[PDB]
């Protein structure tokens, strides 16, 4: 969702 994961505009898994 994001660029190596899918956090809520964390990205960072």
């Amino acid at each position: 969702c994001c660029e190596l994961c899918c956090n809520p505009a964390c990205t960072g898994c």
